[PDB]
């Protein structure tokens, strides 16, 4: 196993992490290297398809010019997973879709194949115990493993010899419990992962530690000072939103309800719907009829995304915000989130003013809803910080880049590559 920690039976949790030693806030727990891991198409000739090395002028798979490279040694070390998809893509051409899911599914079997043995990445808890909630499964989501199960038999037969329907429907729902996204310094999308001993940490509104990522290295540290005999916690979810939104995400994605101290106590549910304080204050009933509102236009933005235009999609960010305006606060959540959704559409079309007004409304509130380190509030003085230094605004820029350091200095560590990064974008203007 992994020293000064270990596997034990959580009650009520199932199995989960416990430490045998102290860690204070910014201490390495353990590392865990990728057992099976996918970039994301979006990322393809931006990082290594091996290693996830952000770099300029990588090398292009000369077979499906799908595939980029640090070198010949990246290219040949990731062609026994690359081998699944190189001649599939340029055979089925535009018809190869085949989702992460099921990209990263089959990279596991190609794994188990490979090396039937327990790899370095399983200490603690094997890719074969993972916790499935088979028992659970309700209709939608069988018709949707289903349709993985079909994805993953279109696509790639050529080197796997599948186990029966019923194992593939465990494996998929293994996966969906256990799997990872790998995110970049400002949390945007680079790839899914297994990484099986990280897998055993249980879940916390208030966690304990962060998983953040160096490659395809995942790296967990502490957030809170953790004792001896003390389970350790990550948190599964976006902690922004208030109790009852948190557990639903939980229920419906783990199959579970949380029962941490912020659930418990709900502390933080006040403030994060704030409501406007006015002549005639809105009835309990005009509040319960914003959050449905509210909770629908998440639903249909996130709809819409995919095909409505630039100017479509902040038009329902800007009269999303003056409906719920009548009712809700600024710093409150639902206002947030729609903000950030309009701050994401105009990162997208270039739009650094705009991007820059939507991000400085946006800080405050984040810093008083997210717990202490979080990766949510360093991202956003993050993209803050290169937004006014792209503006010329160096100063503002400066103070913004460097809030965004003293929260993954403890995060992401001292020594990060993200870290070395930012101070070198302080030190060019
Ligand atoms: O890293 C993520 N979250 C942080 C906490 C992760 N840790 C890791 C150990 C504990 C928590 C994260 C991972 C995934 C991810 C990565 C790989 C494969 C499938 C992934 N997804 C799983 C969720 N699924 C949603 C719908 C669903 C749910 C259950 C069932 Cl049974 C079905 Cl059928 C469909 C979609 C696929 N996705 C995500 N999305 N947002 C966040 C996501
Ligand atoms: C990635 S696994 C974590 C390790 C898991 N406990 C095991 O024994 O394999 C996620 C699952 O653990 C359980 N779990 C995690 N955090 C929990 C919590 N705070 N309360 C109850 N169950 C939890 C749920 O069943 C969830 O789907
Ligand atoms: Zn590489
Ligand atoms: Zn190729
Ligand atoms: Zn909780």
């Amino acid at each position: 196993g992994l020293g000064g920690l270990e596997r034990f039976c959580s009650p009520g949790k199932g199995r989960g992490l416990r430490a045998l030693q102290p860690f204070q806030v910014g201490d390495l727990l353990f590392s865990c290297p990728a057992y099976a891991y996918v970039l994301t198409v979006n990322e393809r000739g931006n990082h290594c398809e091996y290693c996830f090395t952000r770099k300029e002028g990588l090398s292009k798979c000369g077979r499906c010019k799908q595939a980029f490279y640090c070198n010949v040694e990246c290219q040949k070390e990731d062609w026994p997973m690359h081998k699944l998809e190189c001649s599939p893509m340029v055979v089925f051409g535009e018809n190869w879709n085949p989702s992460e899911t099921v990209r990263l599914t089959a990279r596991i079997l190609a794994k188990q194949k490979i090396h039937p043995e327990r790899t370095p990445s399983e200490k603690l808890l094997a890719v074969k115990e993972f916790e499935s909630h088979l028992d659970k499964l309700d209709n939608e989501k069988k018709d949707l493993i289903q349709s993985d199960i079909a994805a993953l038999h279109h696509f790639y037969s050529k080197h796997l010899e599948f186990p029966d329907n019923d194992s593939l429907v465990v494996l998929f729902a293994q996966v969906n419990c256990n799997g990872f996204t790998i995110e970049d310094e400002e949390l945007s999308h680079l790839g899914s992962a297994i990484f099986p001993d990280v897998a055993l940490m249980n879940h916390s509104c208030c966690p304990n530690v962060i998983v953040t990522y160096k490659g395809t290295l995942a790296e967990v540290r502490a957030v809170q000072e953790i004792k001896p005999g003390e389970e350790v916690f990550t948190s599964y979810i976006d902690l922004l939103y208030p109790t009852e939104d948190r557990n639903d995400r939980l229920r419906d994605s783990y199959f579970f309800t949380c029962e941490c101290q912020e659930c418990t106590t709900k502390d933080k549910d006040k403030a994060k719907v704030e409501i406007r304080k006015l002549s005639d204050p809105p009835k309990a009933e005009a509040i319960r009829d914003m959050v449905r509102y509210a909770r629908n236009v998440i639903e249909e933005f996130r709809r819409a995304k995919h095909y409505k235009s630039p100017s479509e999609l902040l038009e329902i960010c800007e009269l999303s915000q003056e409906k719920m305006s009548s009712v809700f606060e600024d710093s409150n959540v639902y206002m947030l989130h729609m903000m950030y959704q309009a701050m994401g559409v105009c990162l997208y079309m270039q739009d650094w003013e705009g991007a820059l007004q939507y991000g400085q409304k946006i800080i405050k509130p984040y810093s008083k809803h997210y717990p202490l380190y979080s990766l949510n509030v360093a991202s956003m003085w993050l993209k803050l910080g290169r937004l006014y230094m792209g503006l010329e605004h160096k100063a503002a820029g400066e103070k913004a880049l460097k809030k965004a350091i003293a929260i993954m200095e403890v995060a992401h560590g001292k020594d990060h590559p993200y870290i070395s990064e930012i101070k070198q974008e302080i030190e060019s203007h």
